């Protein structure tokens, strides 16, 4: 009934607005100055500046990568608290819980992270700093790619003009994806994410109602999602057997998985 | 000096207030009827009104054991989080930062939980429980005793009468253990530990000017602290060895094991 998927619908749209703190509507506020100003890092002297205005120094490339994945390693958190804010989620198989983590959790935090880009740039540092494309296009092999695919995804995934209420929805069905490799008890992850599918459905209808076909537009997205974390997941065996002891977890991370 | 000796016990102590909720002020004024009146778990009876009132169910000493095991897990990111605002380190090898945080949780745990009882009981769930120390007791072998050291030590050590001020130091101090196996640069430990002493030492001269050696009660404690968390992790390979498959680990700690 739409009275239920209607209310499912404002329930994970709290819930992501408690969870993440920096929301597409700010993101877009700051990129068009709407709201103050960015520290805009567009060559290795404003890096320098930038990284002063807001333990070791080894060379900026790494850096700067291993302030993504740490970055990425941080939103984890933010993520699987909103996931256990999914009705049904919690009653799951805990390694069922793990394992849908475990896959989804990089798909979401590109999502998000194009809520954070324009096709000349990203926010970083909760909306303090933009760091070009360009910029990052210019780190030295293997580096400067791996910004890439984000981009080319994040400009294409923009044009949907998709906001923090549609958003919240998506996240919670790419969170519930049955096709994890490993997984248990697959049926009850199928049920839950078809119950989301329709609240997405209904959502598009009334917050896109010139869009038709828009839902089938955003399930293509869930592809583009997986040929990313993939091309992501590959580049990083190459700097993990190319470049010698960065680290790559933050402390929480660490401790955690010391304290297993 | 005495001035940043004082302005340093000030950082601890609003560095603690953030990462903390529940203060020792706040759980003493519950224990004693100064507030709302907490659940009160005495019997099996009252332990399933109790978790009804406030994934699986299997044999309830284990989802007690489970629970406080989970709950352990949950704070040391609180911890974590207040290890970080310990000026100078964050500036430690990051290994030894997560050494010093791998040996010093339990004993913070257990010096924290200790804010929490009286001879009679401990407060559960955010002050929303208060399950007595003979229902644990009650719970059949092994784990009627899992408790009992941490009561024996929380009664002798609340018999200090310490407050949340001098705690925030007592914890930094406990964290900064140049002598935690495995250390790779113990000097830089000792250094900031040192002024972490003397920050604490006329902490406790304001604080309990009727009370000389208390200094030297409180550096007691720490070995009474080691004790306890040897107990507990001989206790808990005797349960991993004998009771299958109960699950230790909250989610967070799960899926940043498996990113790994
Ligand atoms: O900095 C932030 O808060 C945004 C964020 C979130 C997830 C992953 C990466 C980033 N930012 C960011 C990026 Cl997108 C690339 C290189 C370095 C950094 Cl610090
Ligand atoms: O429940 C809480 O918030 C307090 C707390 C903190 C750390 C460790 C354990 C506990 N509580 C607690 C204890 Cl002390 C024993 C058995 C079961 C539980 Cl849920
Ligand atoms: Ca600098
Ligand atoms: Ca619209
Ligand atoms: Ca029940
Ligand atoms: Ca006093």
């Amino acid at each position: 009934e739409s009275a239920d998927l209607r209310a499912l619908a404002k329930h994970l749209y709290d819930s992501y607005i408690k969870s993440f703190p920096l929301t597409k509507a700010k993101a877009r506020a700051i990129l068009t100055g709407k709201t103050k100003s960015p520290f805009v890092i567009y060559d290795m002297n404003s890096l320098m500046m930038g990284e002063d205005k807001i333990e070791q120094s080894k060379e900026v490339a790494i850096r700067i990568f291993q302030g993504c994945q740490f970055r990425s390693m941080e939103a984890v958190q933010e993520i699987t608290e909103y996931a256990k804010s999914i009705p049904g989620f919690v009653n799951l198989d805990l390694n069922d819980q793990v394992t849908l983590l475990k896959y989804g959790v990089h798909e979401i935090i590109y999502t998000m992270l194009a809520s954070l880009m324009n096709k000349d740039g990203v926010l970083i540092s909760e909306g303090q700093g933009f760091m070009t494309r360009e910029f990052l296009k210019s780190l030295r092999k293997p580096f400067g790619d791996f910004m890439e695919p984000k981009f080319e995804f994040a400009v294409k995934f923009n044009a949907l003009e998709l906001d923090d209420s549609d958003l919240a929805i998506f996240i919670a069905v790419i969170i519930l994806s049955g096709d994890r490799p490993g997984l248990l008890n697959v049926k009850p992850i199928e049920d839950i994410q078809d119950n989301l599918l329709q609240a997405l459905e209904l959502q598009l209808k009334l917050n896109h109602p010139e869009s038709s076909q828009l839902f089938a537009k955003l399930l293509q997205k869930m592809t583009d999602l997986r040929q990313i974390v993939t091309e992501h997941v590959q580049l990083l065996q190459v700097i993990k057997k190319t470049e010698t002891d960065m680290s790559l977890h933050p402390l929480l991370q660490e401790i955690y998985k010391d304290l297993y």
